[PDB]
């Protein structure tokens, strides 16, 4: 701990894909996509194409997008830092990419323990994180708002966007 007690992402910090520790709270303001990513995964390309899709239709509205990949699903995120940070350039990414973390177990980031018990931000059949591409949705404030699971398509988020902005 202490993530538990933390009242916003905006409390947290990571380090970015490349190594510079990025304190949360620039995110005040913002809505932001959260989402843990892979590159060996059915849904890689849909996730990834969406979410640069978004970015650009939205960055100028306030979204932002935190990609974190992991490799505890089916090791489909196995390359290093450098070679996640090349695959994300070939689909264009604009969006900030992080380190590869954890986001479950106890060596999960704390970032990720915290969002998965908010109260919007529980999961089904406990809160851990199923697959690659779960996707919560922050507020401008660092809340969790909404939960999104591998399967839900990024494009299914944009309904609810214009509500946080």
């Amino acid at each position: 701990d202490d993530w538990r007690c933390a009242r916003s992402m905006h409390e947290f910090s990571a380090k970015d894909i490349d190594g510079h520790m990025v304190n949360l709270d620039k995110y005040r303001g913002f809505v932001c996509i959260v989402t843990n990513v892979a590159s060996q995964c059915g849904k890689t390309e849909v996730n990834y194409t969406q979410l640069v899709d978004l970015h650009a239709r939205y960055a100028e509205c306030g979204l932002r997008i935190l990609a974190f990949p992991c490799n505890q699903f089916g090791k489909q995120e196995p390359g290093s830092n450098e070679e996640i940070k090349e695959f994300a350039a070939g689909y264009n990414v604009k969006f900030d990419m992080f380190s590869k973390i954890c986001v479950n177990g106890d060596d999960a980031h704390p970032l990720w323990k915290w969002m998965k018990i908010q109260p919007k931000g529980k999961g089904i059949l406990g809160n851990a994180i199923k697959w690659n591409f779960t996707k919560f949705l922050i507020d401008k404030n660092g809340c969790v708002v909404k939960r999104y699971g591998p399967m839900e398509e990024p494009l299914v988020i944009e309904k609810d966007l214009p509500h946080y902005f």
